[PDB]
């Protein structure tokens, strides 16, 4: 009775948990490589091709966030 959406949804919670953390990773390189003219729409389809679902907006905000915490 319980959709496998839901089940999915539930099941993947830990495994993006873990992406996520695996893109703050890269954030450094992609942002050196980015302000040298590599466009973020680039960036976004390998990560899009290679299991991270993000999307632009998402993306430029964990870029940000990382900008934020380096300049600090």
């Amino acid at each position: 009775n319980e959709t496998d959406a839901l089940k999915d949804r539930i099941e993947n919670i830990r495994p993006r948990m873990t992406l996520a953390a695996k893109l703050r990773e890269l954030m450094p390189e992609i942002d050196r490589q980015v302000r040298a003219g590599v466009q973020h729409d680039d960036i976004v389809e390998t990560l899009n091709a290679n299991g991270f679902d993000v999307n632009l907006n998402t993306f430029r905000s964990y870029l940000y966030r990382y900008r934020k915490k380096a300049r600090a």
